C-alpha cells in the first residue's frame, strides 16, 4: 500500500503521522543541568555506524529487508550523503532542475537509500512516558518503520522531522528502517544553485518525555523607550492532562545568579466567546537594566521552563538562551535596540569539501571565527534552514542571522509557476510555519526569508501575512518576483549595483542609491546577495561600502558568497584534488558556476577577503595636518579592546612609530596628535600607516588580533639629483639579423626580424627563454566570460568581445627597428602594429636606450583603435631563464591586488617567496597581480617605474588553456608579466560584463616607461 | 458556498450577495483553536481559495467572506491576504474573533445593539454607534447577523434602521436569518407536520433554536 | 489499501486525484450556443435513479460492490440527502459538535452511504478529448472508483470535485 499510494508524487502529502514542529528539546529532568545546558540523560544519538544499501528505484527494494537486515547491506556512517561514500554521483546544476520538470511527477529510476539500525532500548523508557524519533535532516523524502512496523512518512530536507515510536519498541533490541528517495514533489521547493545530494545528512536521536510534558514554548522580550527595563513574556504549551496542581515556573538567569522568576497554574487568558486555552499559561517577568544581546556583545541569559506540581515535584524542564533585543523597521530604517544596523553580511551554505552537506561543530565554529575576524557580523541561511547548532553558535559569538524557509523553484517557467499556485501553498506553508515553530525563540535570528528565486506569487503574501500575525518580533524579507514586493519589509535585491540602473521588464534591477527614493517607497534596502566572489572578483566592493556609509537606508548586504562549493576527488597516485560541475560525470552541469566563494573548501581565504575585511571595518579614519580622527561604527560598545599603531615609511624604510590606546564611544570620534616627524633629506614618498590592533584575545580572535588599517602619503620629495656619470661607453654591433649591445659582461640582442629583445646575457648566462614582447590580454576571469550555465553562451562577454575581435590571435608585424649611437648610450627605436583580417587593433612604439651604467630604460606608447573592445592589459611579458626563491617589491601588497581591488593593499617593501606570487584559483586565470609597484626584485634583476606585475612558473597560454589548478605545470624558469595598464577585475555579477567604464582601459593612448637593469 | 446556480440567479435579479467559506468551528474550545494551528492551514486553505476560483466571476458577489464563527487564528490572517492578493476587486470579511479584528475589511458583529454595550472579555458587542468611533477606527460597520427573528420576534428592528439611515458609516446588515429549519413528519394517518430538533430521537439536541 | 488510509481521518488529505478548481464550465462547441446559456451536448446531468446501500461503517461495506450491484441496495433519486429517505436520523446541534471533540478522529461507527450509477457512455466522448464528472456536493467526504478501479477522493461538503475519468470509461456499460 505504502508502494501503491506513492506519496513522493503528491504534493498533497508532506508528511505522514509526524508529530508537531517545536523549538530545541531536552526534557531534563534536573533543573541545574537545564540551567548549565549539561547533557540530558533522555536525548540519546543514533550517530554512528548503521546499515546501508542502494537501490535504482523504489520497486526494487526487497519485503525481506522490512523484518530482516540485507548482507549485501555495507556499513556506513550516519549522518551522511550517500553519494559522498561512491553509491551514486553528486549533480551540480544551478538553475536547470536536475530532474525533467514534470509536477508533482518524478523519474521512475528514483535513487533509494535503505538505511537500518540495530539498537538497545532501556526497560524504564517503556514503562513511563513517550519515546520519540527525530531526524535533523532527510534529503528528500522517507518511509519509516520500526520492528517491520509503518511508523510514517516525511519530506522538506532541511527541517527535523519527528515520530512517536512509544507504541513500535520494546526492552533490548529493535530495528529502524528507513527508505529514503532522492527524488520527491518536494524537490520541486528544493532548486538550490549547489550539489544536489541525497540521504540521512544531520543528526538521528530519541528523545524521552513524559506523558504530561511541555509540548512548546515561545520567548518574547519588550522594551521601553530606553531599554532600561524589559518584560521577559513566556507563553508555555503542555500536553497530557489538565490537573489543578500543574504549574509552569520561568526563572531566568545570569550566570549563576538567578534574576527574575515567575510561577503560575496553567488556563490562559479569555480569548472568545469559547474562553482560553486551558492548556497553556504565559509568565511575565520585569528584568531591570537588562544586559543587551547584538553581534557586538552578545549577552545571554539562561530561560529555564519548569513543568512541575504546586507542591514542588518537577516533571520536565525544557530552557534555551535569551538574548534581550529588539528589531524593528521605524521610519524606513531597521534599528537594532533603536539603532540603525549595518549589515556586513554573507551568504553560507552547508558546504564541505570531504563530507558534502553533513555539519560538525569544528567546521561551524572555523566558519565563524573566520567571519568575525574578517569584519562581518551576519550571515544569511542560503537557502534553507539550518543545523540547529548553528543559531545557538550565532547566539553565542554574536551573529546576525536571516532564517531562509527552504523553498526554491527557480527553474519553473515562469518563476512562479509553483508558488502562484494555491495547490502548492500547503507544500510551501509547512516549510515556512515549521521553521517558524522551530527557531523563533534564537536571538540571533533577526530576520525571516520566505525563501529564494522562487518569483513573486500569492502563497508569498499569504506566507508573509502569516509570520508577521505569529511573530511580530521580526521583519520579513523575499526578493522574489523583483525584491521589492508586497511579501518583504526589505528591498532585498541580488546584484543590484551602486550606481548603474539595469532595466529588465518586471523585475528591474535599479541602482540601489535610486531604488531608495522611487515615488511612494519607504523601506530600507540590504542586498540579499551582491558582490560576486566567483575566482578573481570583488572588484568595485569598495564602492557598495562607500555607499552604505553614506546613505542611512542603504544598510548593507550580503556577499554571495561563503564558501567554494569543490569537492574532494583522488587521482591515480591517491593525491587529492578540487572537483567542479561536470567532474563526476553529472550533466547537465554548470561547471565552476559553483564556486563563488569567499574562501576555499578547506577554509583557507582568497586573496579577496581581506578587501572584505578592509571595507567592513568598524573604524573610519581622517587624517588632518597632524591630527588623526578615528570614527566608531559600533553602535553598542566602547573600543576597550583596541589600540592604535602608526608608523611613518619612506619608500618602505622606517622613520618613526607608537602607539596609542583608542578610547572612542560607540558613534563616536577621538583625535590623536601626532609628535613632529623628523622629515630626511633623501628622495622617495613618505606614507602613514595606522592599524588597529587587539591586545587581548576574545572567544573569536587571538590576542594581537589586526581588525582595522588605512594609508595616507604624506610629503613627497622628488629626486632631483643626476645618476653618476658613467666613463664606459656601450658599444652597438650589428648585423642583418641582430643588433647587439656589449657594456662589460651585459650584453643585450634586439632580433630585426621580430624587432624585440630576444635576449639578454650577464657575464656568460642567457637571461631569456622566451623574448619581451607587448601583451593586450589576460588569461580569462570568471567576470571576462559571462556564462552561469555551460549550455548559455553570451555575445556580449569580454572574453567573446575579445575574441571576435581578435586579440588573442593577433600577429605583432613590424613597422621599424632603428639602432644608434649617443654620446653615452645605445637607443633602439622600434614600431609594431598587431593586425587581424585587414584591422589594426594596436599599435606599439618603444625606444630602449641602453647607457653606461648599464640601466636599460624602457619607453613605451601605445595605440588602441577607438572601435576595437578595450584590452585587457597594456602591457610586456617574457619567460626569464632564472628560477629564484624570493620576490622583493616595493608597491601594493603584500596580497593579490587589481585596480578595482586594492583598497586594503598597503605601500610597502613586500618579500614573499615565488609560490605566494600565486593564486591558486580552481579555474585558472590572470592572477597574483600587484598594483602600484615601483620597484621590482627578483634574481639579479630590478625593474623600477610604476607598473603593475604578476610573476609565476605559468605562462597566460598555459592558465587559458588549462581547466584545473591540479593539471597546470611548472614551465621552465619564470614567466613575468609588467603592466603599465591593467583592466578592473569587476564581479557586481560574473554573468554579464561588470567592470566599471572608470577601470576600463579607453583612454586610446597609453604610455609607461620602465628601467630594467642587474643590482 | 451555495449550488452554483443561486449566483446565476442572484446576477440576473439582482442581489449582493456574500459568498462565505464553509469554515465553522463553533464547537472548539477556544473557538480557535484549529484555526490557529499551521497544520490545519491546508485543509482551510482549500476551503477558500477553491471558492474563489469557482465564484470569481459574479457579479452579484460583492463580498468574499472566511467562514463563520471559528475564532481569530493566523490561518485566518494568512487567507485573508491571499484573497487581497488574488481578487483585489472585493473587500474581504470575517466576524470571528470579535469582528474587528485584522481578517477583515468590514466592522461585521452579531447581535450588536444600537445603543448598548456588551462589554464581554476579549470579545466585547459594542454599541454599534460607539464602535464606528473607537480611536483609530476606520471600517464601515454592517451586521453580519441581527434582529434574531426565533417565533414571536424581530422586536426593535425599527430601531437598527433609523440608525443605520443617520450615520454614513452603518451600512446595513443580515438579519438571521430566512427559513424556518423545520423538517416534515407524519403520525399515524398521514399527516404532515412540523419537526425540530429532538423530533428524530437526536441527542443531544438545541430543540426549536433551528427555526 | 483504502481501509487502510482512513484519508478522512487525516486533515493533511484533503483530496486524491482532485481537478484543480475553476469557474462554471459547459464546453459548448458552438458560439452561438454559448453566447445564448443554451444547454451543451458536451455536458451532461447524472441526475436521476441511482442504487443505494446503507452501512455503519466502511469496513461493512463489501468488496463485491466495487463490481456490482447489490440486490439489497434500493433504487433512489440523486441528488438527496440519505437522511431524507429514512435510513439514519437527522441530527440538530447548534455549538457542540455532533462528534465526540476529538481531532482529526472520528467515530468507528460512521455512517456509510454506498451510491452507484450503470450508465451509458457514447463512442465519441471515448477515441478524443478528456472526460470528467463532476460532483457539486458530497457531504462529507468520498472515495470513488469507475468499473471496479479506484479514481480517486475527495472532502469539503460544499463545493464541486472534479474527477477525470477517461483512463477509466469503456465502450458500452459503465
Ligand atoms: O542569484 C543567484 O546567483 C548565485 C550565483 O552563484 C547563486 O546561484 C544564488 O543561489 C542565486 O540566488
Ligand atoms: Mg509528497
Ligand atoms: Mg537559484
Ligand atoms: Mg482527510
Ligand atoms: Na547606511
Ligand atoms: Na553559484
Ligand atoms: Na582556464
Ligand atoms: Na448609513
Ligand atoms: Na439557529
Amino acid at each position: 500500500v505504502v508502494l501503491q499510494r506513492r506519496d513522493w508524487e503528491n504534493p498533497g502529502v508532506t508528511q505522514l503521522n509526524r508529530l508537531a514542529a517545536h523549538p530545541p528539546f531536552a526534557s531534563w529532568r534536573n533543573s541545574e543541568e537545564a540551567r548549565t545546558d549539561r547533557p540530558s540523560q533522555q536525548l540519546r544519538s543514533l550517530n554512528g555506524e548503521w546499515r546501508f544499501a542502494w537501490f535504482p528505484a523504489p520497486e526494487a527494494v526487497p519485503e525481506s529487508w522490512l523484518e530482516c537486515d540485507l548482507p549485501e547491506a555495507d556499513t556506513v556512517v550516519v549522518p551522511s550523503n550517500w553519494q559522498m561514500h561512491g553509491y551514486d554521483a553528486p549533480i551540480y546544476t544551478n538553475v536547470t532542475y536536475p530532474i525533467t520538470v514534470n509536477p508533482p511527477f518524478v523519474p521512475t529510476e528514483n535513487p533509494t537509500g535503505c538505511y537500518s539500525l540495530t539498537f538497545n532500548v532501556d526497560e524504564s523508557w517503556l514503562q513511563e512516558g513517550q519515546t520519540r524519533i527525530i531526524f535533523d535532516g532527510v534529503n528528500s523524502a522517507f518511509h519509516l518503520w520500526c520492528n517491520g512496523r509503518w511508523v510514517g512518512y516525511g519530506q522538506d530536507s532541511r527541517l527535523p522531522s519527528e515520530f512517536d515510536l512509544s507504541a513500535f519498541l520494546r526492552a533490548g533490541e529493535n530495528r529502524l528502517a528507513v527508505m529514503v528517495l532522492r527524488w520527491s514533489d518536494g524537490s520541486y521547493l528544493e532548486d538550490q544553485d549547489m550539489w544536489r545530494m541525497s540521504g540521512i545528512f544531520r543528526d538521528v536521536s530519541l528523545l524521552h518525555k513524559p506523558t504530561t510534558q511541555i509540548s512548546d514554548f515561545h520567548v518574547a522580550t519588550r522594551f521601553n523607550d530606553d531599554f532600561s527595563r524589559a518584560v521577559l513574556e513566556a507563553e508555555v504549551q503542555m500536553c497530557g492532562e489538565l490537573r489543578d496542581y500543574l504549574r509552569v515556573t520561568v526563572s531566568l538567569w545570569q550566570g549563576e545568579t538567578q534574576v527574575a522568576s515567575g510561577t503560575a497554574p496553567f488556563g490562559g487568558e479569555i480569548i472568545d466567546e469559547r474562553g482560553g486555552y486551558a492548556d497553556r499559561v504565559t509568565l511575565r517577568l520585569n528584568v531591570e537594566n537588562p544586559k543587551l544581546w547584538s553581534a557586538e556583545i552578545p549577552n545571554l541569559y539562561r530561560a529555564v521552563v519548569e513543568l512541575h506540581t504546586a507542591d514542588g515535584t518537577l516533571i520536565e524542564a525544557e530552557a534555551c538562551d535569551v538574548g534581550f533585543r529588539e528589531v524593528r523597521i521605524e521610519n524606513g530604517l531597521l534599528l537594532l535596540n533603536g539603532k540603525p544596523l549595518l549589515i556586513r553580511g554573507v551568504n553560507r551554505h552547508e558546504h564541505h569539501p570531504l563530507h558534502g552537506q553533513v555539519m560538525d561543530e569544528q567546521t561551524m565554529v572555523q566558519d565563524i571565527l573566520l567571519m568575525k575576524q574578517n569584519n562581518f557580523n551576519a550571515v544569511r541561511c542560503s537557502h534553507y534552514p539550518n543545523h540547529p547548532l548553528w543559531y545557538t553558535l550565532c547566539d553565542r559569538y554574536g551573529l546576525y542571522v536571516v532564517d531562509e524557509a527552504n523553498i526554491e523553484t527557480h527553474g519553473m517557467v515562469p518563476m512562479n509557476r509553483l508558488t502562484d499556485d494555491p495547490r502548492w501553498l500547503p507544500a510551501m506553508s509547512e516549510r515556512v510555519t515549521r521553521m517558524v515553530q522551530r527557531d523563533r525563540n534564537h536571538p540571533s535570528v533577526i530576520i525571516w526569508s520566505l525563501g529564494n528565486e522562487s518569483g513573486h506569487g500569492a502563497n508569498h503574501d499569504a506566507l508573509y501575512r502569516w509570520i508577521k500575525s505569529v511573530d511580530p518580533s521580526r521583519p520579513v524579507q523575499y526578493e522574489g518576483g523583483g525584491a521589492d514586493t508586497t511579501a518583504t519589509d526589505i528591498i532585498c535585491p541580488m546584484y543590484a549595483r551602486v550606481d548603474e540602473d539595469q532595466p529588465f521588464p518586471a523585475v528591474p534591477k535599479w541602482s540601489i542609491k535610486k531604488w531608495l527614493s522611487l515615488p511612494g517607497e519607504t523601506r530600507p534596502l540590504i542586498l540579499c546577495e551582491y558582490a560576486h566572489a566567483m575566482g578573481n572578483s570583488l572588484g568595485g566592493f569598495a564602492k557598495y561600502w562607500q555607499a552604505f556609509r553614506q546613505y542611512p537606508r542603504l544598510q548593507g548586504g550580503f556577499v554571495w558568497d561563503w564558501v567554494d562549493q569543490s569537492l574532494i576527488k583522488y587521482d591515480e597516485n591517491g593525491n587529492p584534488w578540487s572537483a567542479y560541475g561536470g567532474d563526476f560525470g553529472d550533466t547537465p552541469n554548470d561547471r565552476q558556476f559553483c564556486m563563488n566563494g569567499l574562501v576555499f573548501a578547506d577554509r583557507t581565504p582568497h586573496p579577496a577577503l581581506t578587501e572584505a575585511k578592509h571595507q567592513q571595518q568598524f573604524f573610519q579614519f581622517r587624517l588632518s595636518g597632524q591630527t588623526i580622527e578615528v570614527t566608531s561604527e559600533y553602535l553598542f560598545r566602547h573600543s576597550d579592546n583596541e589600540l592604535l599603531h602608526w608608523m611613518v615609511a619612506l619608500d618602505g624604510k622606517p622613520l618613526a612609530s607608537g602607539e596609542v590606546p583608542l578610547d572612542v564611544a560607540p558613534q563616536g570620534k577621538q583625535l590623536i596628535e601626532l609628535p613632529e616627524l623628523p622629515q630626511p633629506e633623501s628622495a622617495g614618498q613618505l606614507w602613514l600607516t595606522v592599524r588597529v590592533v587587539q591586545p587581548n584575545a576574545t572567544a573569536w580572535s587571538e590576542a594581537g588580533h589586526i581588525s582595522a588599517w588605512q594609508q595616507w602619503r604624506l610629503a613627497e620629495n622628488l629626486s632631483v639629483t643626476l645618476p653618476a656619470a658613467s666613463h664606459a661607453i656601450p658599444h652597438l654591433t650589428t648585423s642583418e639579423m641582430d643588433f647587439c649591445i656589449e657594456l662589460g659582461n651585459k650584453r643585450w640582442q634586439f632580433n630585426r626580424q621580430s624587432g624585440f629583445l630576444s635576449q639578454m646575457w650577464i657575464g656568460d648566462k642567457k637571461q631569456l627563454l622566451t623574448p619581451l614582447r607587448d601583451q593586450f590580454t589576460r588569461a580569462p576571469l570568471d567576470n571576462d566570460i559571462g556564462v552561469d550555465e555551460a549550455t548559455r553562451i553570451d555575445p556580449n562577454a569580454w572574453v567573446e568581445r575579445w575574441k571576435a575581435a581578435g586579440h588573442y590571435q593577433a600577429e605583432a608585424a613590424l613597422l621599424q627597428c632603428t639602432a644608434d649611437t649617443l654620446a653615452d648610450a645605445v637607443l633602439i627605436t622600434t614600431a609594431h602594429a598587431w593586425q587581424h583580417q585587414g584591422k589594426t587593433l594596436f599599435i606599439s612604439r618603444k625606444t630602449y636606450r641602453i647607457d653606461g651604467s648599464g640601466q636599460m630604460a624602457i619607453t613605451v606608447d601605445v595605440e588602441v583603435a577607438s572601435d576595437t573592445p578595450h584590452p585587457a592589459r597594456i602591457g610586456l611579458n617574457c619567460q626569464l631563464a632564472q628560477v629564484a626563491e624570493r620576490v622583493n617589491w616595493l608597491g601594493l601588497g603584500p596580497q593579490e591586488n587589481y585596480p578595482d581591488r586594492l583598497t586594503a593593499a598597503c605601500f610597502d617593501r613586500w618579500d614573499l617567496p615565488l609560490s605566494d606570487m600565486y593564486t591558486p584559483y580552481v579555474f585558472p586565470s590572470e592572477n597574483g597581480l600587484r598594483c602600484g609597484t615601483r620597484e621590482l626584485n627578483y634574481g639579479p634583476h630590478q625593474w623600477r617605474g610604476d607598473f603593475q606585475f604578476n610573476i609565476s612558473r605559468y605562462s597566460q597560454q598555459q592558465l587559458m588553456e588549462t581547466s584545473h589548478r591540479h593539471l597546470l605545470h611548472a614551465e621552465e624558469g619564470t614567466w613575468l608579466n609588467i603592466d603599465g595598464f591593467h583592466m578592473g577585475i569587476g564581479g557586481d555579477d560574473s554573468w554579464s560584463p561588470s567592470v566599471s567604464a572608470e577601470f576600463q582601459l579607453s583612454a586610446g593612448r597609453y604610455h609607461y616607461q620602465l628601467v630594467w637593469c642587474q643590482k
